[PDB]
């Protein structure tokens, strides 16, 4: 009768489990099919069903609730929750108010909107047209809050009954969906100019008061103010940048206030974990979520999601790895700070035209490789929208779901299945934490800039971080493809103690960066850390006043060169260095002085290493990016930097195309390309050869006790077995190579022992992906 | 001693041949590998080898020439041309002046630009930085033209000697490369404002004389002028749109003049055909290329290229089908008018991080399928750039080429090999002309507007044809995926006779549309034609004055809604029809009056059919797009329109996922998704069932005399054999059906017969891709 957790896994009656689920939205699947679909789900090793509860659906007119299929069968929420329970599945419930979910108004009733348009959010140019999707609402408007609570006041009682804590199915409740201000936060001046915000001592004026003095504001916006009253909210980029960022963190704070209201209400009914998906549809900005929730002490379980393709074929190849490494990194950060378990509540299984299984497996199998071992697949069970409730897809709700509308199982099941068998068979993997010696240091203000797409005329460096940092050619993709799996740290949040857990810290820099954070960086270097910083050094603070503590600490004078915005005008230069010949780079390089030179464009020095105190700093005046080629000069440059600052990796590979993430007693191996790849692999004291025929991921055990047998290594993935027996998975080979400390091979189930190399290492030969070994 | 052609294939000595080639840039490969690499190319079945000739490379200093490899081995053009002949391969040669090719200045020498800056192009704001790639040059500037001819005069002798017609290897010579004003034509006011243009009686000024009066300009630009001299070239969009199109067409004209000059100089030394790659790097604007080259009677062979992924993984799936169908289409259109053979001179095989063989194949095989049966694979052989001449990639020039730097052969060789064997073995298929009963009506001015991304405040309809027409959800993608493989006709250039070769014509339509084209359409309908016209009718002529000819002829009052530019503010509407339920559409749907109503949104009628004269016209007030799902409601609406206007297809399929392209005695079956697909296909009187396991293409002979045996059908690709003997290829199954009118299957080489059904049909079972049947 209790749902608890540790840092790592949710517990039911002290029996700790791995949440492995799929989404079945009962309001979108015919009622008589529900039974079959939950059994099928269960048949793929899913233990958890997730579903939204749509306010829209269950209160289709003000006052008329129907949770028992009276008016319409698909309104039979009670039914569904008893059926799932009867079938042995656990339930994660998402009562909204907003469910997004490609559904009419994201779950908000028309009647609320059409008889209280005072709650509707407003642009600087007045109201939004009624034509538009997810009609934006002013969150802290009271009318909307009175009616939001009236929905929760009917539904949470029903959820109360079905809690696992009171002999039911439900193991977590989730607050709203991806609260992004109705997806208008990405445009700085779209929202919200509703007269409840905006007016003299409005929301706004009160938020300025609580966070700043006129001080402060007079330093930030470069203007004197008699009282907070005079500060109107910004309507364009002509206004000072620190103002626009305040307007950003203010809208974020408003979301957090709306979120807190819902949580506190939920807390009245529910004694199981309370959860939240991807606040703000951003990442760096979780900085604010973390501080907010530490300020107010709200036990909110931060849950995440992973989407890479919409209305388009599923496109997940090496290109997307910088982002995935980034997102899981920053997720890991805040989730290990809040000390709750990592969980992807929406892992993409629908809404791409096709989802090809090997690309899907690259996403799904890296999430556990990247520390997110609790997983839910959305949308699992294809459906169909009731009439009058359509939005984004019209009739259909089956764009290539794992199980379709007519019950068909689509290809992407094959990897959901096995990732399940793997997660459930290796508790030791799940109870690892992710290592990282290297980390990327995020400065949050840079997110906004890149989100909004705006660079001040007077800035030297581009804000297109999507190109240069996150995307297919981004630095972070280069780092992933260079076998440098990284943690992410938030530079403002993190203490120096946390920074000094890392050997290397990579920082991408723009024109501005706070004194405190430039002061932190100088200390990390001074203490024996190793910094890489790129493509310029900062020379301004958070409020755009001169500040060159970092520049001056290093004794590094960095040329001023304006990065070009016009695509045709962006140069290609070729960077030479020790051991590397003509590594291409995009956009202006900056001469860099002081320190021993390590990088050149002709005569011009564009890179330098500087030691101060126990450690060092590498400063590169160019945008180091991912570019693939036989010469492979970018990946070499990375290795070359790592040697210069003396960070040896945990894994070594004879072939750079082998991507490898160490998880202590497992070595996750990745071929991210659909191509034969082979070569040797030194890790953890051992070494072995591997051949990977196609694209995919293997979790390879090393120096570990599993199923009663001590293994040195095994070139395949453990997905179960029994006492002195191991069931292996190698779909990327005809062959596997096993080594063992103090046992022998009695026999093989799905193949035979084709070799001995001796000292107790054997080459197995299996004609299927799966096979067993008796020890 | 001759190189001729019919409209289909080039002929050597009356022997006709399929040009199946790769690029080897001798200047970028170590000379002492040229032999092995060329051998390898021949062992893949390539009969042609293409190469640039880099002015740059061979003329390192003004007047210092080298083509024998005195200074640097890779300068040995002569020795390469001899080695190519010695080993059997015919050469295609591209001497420039500009070669693109990711190479310093795109082939132009540094000394020319340094010692003569007066030839450099200018923006409205002045000179371009020297940093910039492919430093742009004014094409007609005498000094440039002088030095271009001095390069042509010191290379075209060497080409003369090795022409096929003088016992050599060179079967053609190409003008420049992709002449696009140095990739500055994409930007309307970037280029060219050099003083040789622009000046009173500049180029410009004389062009405006050639092509217009003060009539005309007085009407077009909406202002009285004294002379041509007062008219400045436009520098922004707040000049009137007709002027910006004239500026667009004038830049195109200059390129055509530059081309004519280079052509006129080539014709002096050469009798082999004179090729030109993708003029203007535009498509619709080949209208201007065709008009120009007819007016001047230049025997120019218009070649093409296909590229879809740069510095990123190769991504060719169903999403690019709209584009491919459109490109091949409009390439078929112009190259059948000019009555020259269709050739893809650059068919992508490098510059993508990985090129997966199934996606590569889907492109390489759809090119023949879509009528382009001579093919060259750029870049074939992986090289290294000589220090100094680096540009786009730095050192490297082996970004996943079919043959690498160390001699390795990569996975996209497998599809090149077989497509060779296919084209060569099947001259019938090559001598087909591509059917299309349905066609798309391109209106060239719309291209310019899409390319610039500028829509007038005043216009109702968006210019994002990339999204709504060409792209991954583009209407053209919908048509392709709905098995309506279409032709493309230029609405301005084509005559009413031509238009009536087609049962259905689709036209995407903005606010403006010429009287002479709006008159061509109202006649097409009345003469017994069928028009689908979307998403609004025009109300303005080519000069933005009122002209509602079409709109008054049909008797159709279409709404004035204004399409929204802001992503967030674009609506999702749900379109109903007879049989189709809640089809989704983005952006404003327009009420449509007159005709019988075929498509509804609530009570508002957003589509209609009009019968007028002998024929009819569908007019949809919405943007019909490609969206994939279970319900498949978009593809069904397409069927539902072809029913209405009575266009039966040539192929029928029990699974809509099977993509079929009819080529008379062959059927191109294509599975564009990597999934298991199967169904029954009726075509050409015969029916059968087919299973395709992965992504790829088959060419299936249906009711035809091949290698002396009468087939009804055969569920595999014919790739060679001998007498009463066919060699087959079916990489998408373990099994292939084979029917035959007259004969019986004697033996089976790479398999066995597994069945008979009766009346002479036989199910083969082959454990490999390839097999052979003897009759």
């Amino acid at each position: 009768m209790k749902v608890q957790h540790d840092g790592r896994l949710y517990s039911l009656d002290d029996e700790r489990i791995v949440v492995y689920g799929g989404t079945l939205q009962y309001f979108r699947v015919p009622r008589n099919y529900w039974e079959d679909r939950l059994r099928k789900m269960k048949s793929h090793g899913l233990n958890t069903v997730e579903t939204y509860i749509a306010w829209n659906w269950h209160e289709p007119q003000e006052g008329v609730f129907d949770f028992t299929g009276e008016t319409h069968p698909q309104r039979d929420l009670i039914g569904f929750l008893e059926l799932a329970q009867k079938l042995g599945l656990y339930v994660i419930i998402r009562p909204g108010p907003y469910i997004c979910g490609e559904w009419k108004n994201g779950g908000i009733p028309d009647w609320l909107i059409n008889s209280h348009p005072e709650i509707l959010a407003k642009s600087p140019n007045g109201s939004f047209p009624r034509d538009v999707y997810y009609p934006p609402i002013t969150y802290l408007h009271p009318t909307y809050l009175e009616y939001a609570m009236k929905w929760y006041e009917e539904v949470l009682p029903i959820i109360r009954d079905y809690l696992y804590s009171n002999g039911g199915s439900i193991i977590s409740v989730t607050i709203d969906d991806e609260p992004s201000y109705w997806e208008t936060i990405f445009q700085p001046f779209l929202t919200d100019y509703n007269e409840i915000i905006v007016r003299e001592n409005g929301i706004w004026h009160s938020w300025l008061k609580e966070n700043y003095s006129l001080g402060d504001l007079e330093e930030r916006y470069g203007e004197r103010f008699s009282d907070y009253t005079e500060i109107a909210p910004p309507k364009s980029f002509s206004e000072p940048l620190p103002k626009v960022l305040d307007w950003h963190h203010f809208k974020i704070w408003m979301i957090n206030e709306y979120v807190r209201r819902l949580y506190e209400k939920i807390r009245e009914y529910v004694d199981v974990p309370i959860s939240l998906l991807d606040p703000y549809l951003l990442l760096a900005a979780w900085k604010e979520f973390y501080l907010y929730v530490t300020r107010h002490k709200l036990d909110i379980h931060l849950w995440t999601e992973f989407w890479y393709s919409f209305y388009r074929t599923f496109d997940f190849k090496e290109d997307k790895l910088g982002h995935l490494y980034f997102k899981t990194g920053i997720y890991r950060y805040y989730v290990s700070k809040l000390k709750t378990p990592p969980l992807s509540i929406e892992t993409q299984a629908s809404l791409a035209n096709v989802i090809e299984k090997d690309e899907a497996e690259l996403l799904y199998a890296l999430l556990p490789a990247l520390g997110i071992h609790n997983l839910n697949y959305y949308l699992y069970v294809g459906g169909e929208n009731p009439r009058g409730y359509e939005s984004h897809n019209g009739v259909t709700w089956d764009v290539y779901s794992p199980i379709g509308l007519d019950g068909r199982e689509r290809q992407h099941v094959e990897p959901i299945k096995w990732i399940g068998e793997f997660l459930k068979s290796n508790i030791d993997f799940v109870d690892s934490q992710f290592k990282a010696r290297v980390a990327f240091g995020m400065y949050e203000p840079y997110e906004a800039l890149n989100l909004w797409g705006y660079k001040p005329e007077s800035f030297e460096e581009s804000v297109n971080l999507n190109e240069y940092l996150f995307g297919e050619r981004g630095l972070l993709t280069l780092l992933a493809m260079s076998n440098v799996p990284f943690d992410v740290i938030d530079l403002e949040i993190s203490t120096l103690e946390e920074m000094l857990q890392y050997e290397q810290i990579w920082v991408y820099s723009l024109d501005f960066m706070s004194r405190e954070v430039q002061e932190k960086l100088i200390k990390y270097v001074e203490e024996g850390g190793n910094l890489v910083i790129l493509p310029t050094l900062p020379y301004l603070d958070e409020n755009m006043k001169p500040c060159t503590r970092l520049r001056d600490f290093l004794g590094v004078e960095v040329e001023r060169a304006k990065a070009r915005d016009n695509m045709r005008l962006i140069p290609y230069l070729s960077v030479d260095a020790e051991g590397i010949d003509r590594m291409v780079v995009r956009n202006v390089a900056r001469e860099v002085k002081g320190g021993e030179a390590i990088a050149w464009i002709g005569d011009k020095v564009v890179g330098t290493i500087v030691r101060k105190g126990k450690g060092s700093a590498v400063i590169l005046g160019f945008r180091l990016q991912y570019y693939s080629s036989y010469h492979d000069m970018h990946r070499k440059f990375v290795d070359k930097i790592l040697q210069l600052q003396g960070v040896k990796r945990e894994v070594e590979v004879s072939n750079r195309d082998i991507i490898a993430i160490p998880r202590i007693h497992y070595l996750v191996l990745v071929n991210p390309r659909d191509e034969e790849v082979a070569g040797k692999v030194k890790y953890r004291g051992v070494e072995f050869e591997i051949k990977m025929k196609g694209r995919g991921v293997l979790f390879i055990p090393v120096d570990v006790e599993i199923n009663g047998v001590k293994l040195v290594y095994a070139t395949a993935t453990p997905i179960g077995g029994g006492n002195r027996r191991i069931k292996f998975r190698n779909h990327l080979s005809d062959t596997s190579e096993i080594a063992i400390r103090d046992g022998r091979i009695r026999g093989v189930k799905g193949g035979y022992v084709l070799q001995e190399k001796g000292e107790r290492v054997y080459v197995i030969r299996h004609e299927r992906e799966t096979f067993e070994i008796e020890f």
